[PDB]
């Protein structure tokens, strides 16, 4: 058992210049006759890190010693040792690019891990907590960008699809002509699906605690990010103006992040969500340890709802009893969206068994990983 390779190839986003980089992680063993390879890459919103992925972190899981990244028995790879390797020689904080580039090769480390012990990687990790995985998953349809009959007809679109959850954006107009645009959706979708609201962290404080005025004599979902990712003061503040659930964390790539968050940021655990992205976050490694951070303040890991459309969140969600996932209806293909067969009903997914993170089962995504490296 070793990582005898380490490919990576990077291109633009399909439809400024957004960029996703896959990468794959292969080794020597063999199942059912075939080279077991891991593959892996970024959640949409931050660029592709294949550059510090060649420039830094590839070369030091291939120049270290195999027999010092196996696990107990020897016969697969640890995927905490592998991390370990490749995060040497780095300095504490900064938490941004390498968090991508590190999350990227970790989605393939527990891909291959996974495939080599056989199962699904939700199977496999809800085994290494001891605990019953659960194959049925709440998906959300994010969308709403920026008329009102225009947007009403993507929501609608959702609903179609079997999403009884949307969100969609605020704050990119003033905040009588976001009413409008919100009580638009609310009578489309009437008693078929609640909305959720996103402001993309743009808000300062008196912003923040306007549109809360607005926004609760509504009945919706959740008010995601109002201010800077790191203001936790200001998200502090927010609980006394709206008692709705409210959601953060798609901005924050560590567990010290995260445990910040927890210890300044005022949010009530009974209702609120965290949307830490598991792929942009140095990965599944570190989002175990953010997990135990949550534990440590009295957070159920079922208040997790991670940012990311794609499979790995899937089998996180699955695997480590989450709240749910989001979704982005046709974009970001094929790296986005769910095995083939499986569509959403009544706002919920059911994973099938397939080895890994399920990526062979996505013919479409599959095709593009196999060309990098089989
Ligand atoms: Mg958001």
């Amino acid at each position: 058992v070793r990582i005898v390779d380490v490919r990576e190839i990077t291109k633009p986003i399909s439809s400024t210049k957004m960029t996703t980089s896959l990468v794959a992680v292969v080794t020597d063993v063999v199942r059912e006759g075939k080279r077991v390879v891991g593959y892996g890459f970024n959640s949409n919103g931050r660029y592709g890190q294949g550059g510090l992925i060649r420039e830094r972190f590839a070369s030091r899981i291939l120049e270290a010693d195999p027999k010092k990244l196996l696990n107990e028995a020897g016969d697969n790879l640890d995927p905490d040792k592998v991390w370990a390797a490749m995060m040497i020689n780095e300095k504490p904080g900064g938490h941004g690019e390498r968090s991508v580039a590190v999350g990227t090769i970790d989605m393939a480390v527990w891909d291959a891990v996974a495939k080599i012990a056989g199962k699904p990687l939700f199977r496999l990790l809800a085994e290494r907590h001891g605990v019953k995985a659960n194959p049925r998953v709440f998906v959300y349809a994010a969308g709403g960008y920026y008329g009102l009959s225009m947007l009403r007809g993507e929501m609608r679109g959702y609903l179609d699809r079997g999403y009884n959850v949307v969100k969609m954006k605020i704050g990119g107009a003033p905040i009588e002509e976001d009413r409008m645009r919100i009580e638009a959706v609310l009578e489309e979708i009437g008693k078929d699906a609640q909305l959720a609201v996103d402001a993309n962290g743009r808000f300062n404080l008196e912003t923040g605690i306007a549109y809360a005025k607005m926004l609760r004599d509504y009945p919706l979902f959740w008010y995601e990010e109002v201010g800077d990712p790191l203001d936790y003061a200001l998200q502090a503040a927010l609980a006394e103006f709206y008692p709705g659930p409210m959601a953060t964390g798609e901005n924050l790539f560590s567990h010290q992040d995260a445990r910040n968050l927890l210890r300044y940021g005022g949010m009530r655990p009974d209702r609120d969500w965290l949307q830490f992205d598991c792929a942009l976050s140095y990965g599944l490694c570190e989002y175990q340890r953010t997990l135990e951070v949550l534990k440590t303040h009295g957070w159920s890991p079922s208040r997790c709802i991670p940012h990311g459309g794609h499979q790995m969140s899937l089998n996180i969600a699955a695997g480590l009893g989450l709240g749910g996932n989001e979704s982005y209806p046709d974009l970001f293909q094929p790296y986005g969206g769910f095995p083939d067969g499986v569509r959403v009903e009544n706002g919920h997914i059911t994973m099938p068994d397939l080895p890994g993170i399920g990526f062979e089962g996505k013919s479409d995504l599959y095709k593009e990983m196999k060309a990098l490296a089989e």
